[PDB]
């Protein structure tokens, strides 16, 4: 019943010569994220959102981005704690998302070790707005709920 | 004992020309939204938290069972959906963001709108009202976002 | 096992000739925070997030932004609030966070910041986490017009 919340964001910018990399899935496109990593702006929402929640600090704290969610899971699990569910959400004005969602979903239940059905990806544009709506980057939000 | 977390989030553009509605209020203003920020920030936290996927795979404004169909109507058949998944809603927060106009005024009628909807007890829902201190697009008031989370068990 | 959940988010203007207060902690800097009161983001969002969860609206409606509450502690707001969560009758779990800014550096403040929560909202420090990002050089963030914070709290009844 020790039950804990993690909420996590980030954001890069959309940069040509880049491979487009989203919760693992490359995803044609003529841009990709910009990062010191493969830069997979979802993959580190989450990873945000887990080690907030199990109070682990942060991403820059302690660091593929799979395998460094991979390594996320098991520092938490180092911690004690079980992850019981991931939601999130992409913010992107193109390209479209949904046809890459339930790989996204797969790839990310299967470096957490959980079930399909304690996984959860959401696809948004953001209605031409900012630099999200200009394209000039893709956003990503994370909740994560943990127990010790 | 089987909890589980969504989060939503939406953003719609403010121009004249529209209504403006946001948890299920209509409220008078100059501009409305280009499409109820609030309501369907929730409906997709609510889809987060059963991992059902998201509004877009449930509503859409292709399929024609929902062709304009109330973003009230859309959060009870959201709930519908979770229950027979087998979860019950615990509560939910949420929070608008808009330059203006006011909102505090409207907070109690869209509370009670979504309590209905969603069919829980007054104290389990609450909306927050939020400017953004005059930066960015929702700064100038050329939009307006909203945020959602819930909480679920089966 | 009545669990609530709540988030936050605040947003201020990064100015000259203000002090600069986040997580409690004053930053040596050129600019600060604009606000009513001491203009804290962090703990604005997090102040949010508890009302949420506990379903008593907002910062807003509990402390408005009266003269009462100018140049106001929001360490003295966070402590309240948290005492008003307690009187209707839940208990903090955790709280996370975020905090989002171009500059300066908030790194060497994080554990200070995650101290100052956790002493206030009378928690250990391992339910308490302070996470701090850039907005990778984009809006009006990126252009350090502004600092954003957000937060989630967990609290049972
Ligand atoms: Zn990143
Ligand atoms: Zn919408
Ligand atoms: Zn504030």
């Amino acid at each position: 019943m020790d039950f804990r919340i993690g909420e996590g964001y980030d954001v890069h910018q959309l940069v040509p010569g880049r491979p487009l990399i989203i919760g693992g899935v490359t995803i044609p496109y003529e841009r990709g994220l910009l990062g010191h990593s493969d830069a997979d702006v979802l993959l580190h929402a989450i990873t945000d959102a887990l080690f907030g929640a199990a109070a682990l600090g942060d991403i820059g704290r302690h660091f593929d981005s799979r395998a460094l969610l991979r390594e996320c899971a098991s520092r938490v699990a180092q911690a004690g704690f079980a992850i019981r569910n991931v939601d999130s959400t992409i913010i992107a004005q193109a390209p479209k998302l949904a046809p890459h969602i339930d790989a996204m979903r797969a790839n990310i239940a299967a470096d957490l070790d959980l079930p399909l059905d304690r996984v959860n990806v959401k696809a948004k544009t953001n209605e031409k707005l900012g630099y999200l709506g200009r394209g000039e980057g893709i956003e990503a939000e994370a909740a994560a709920l943990v127990v010790r």
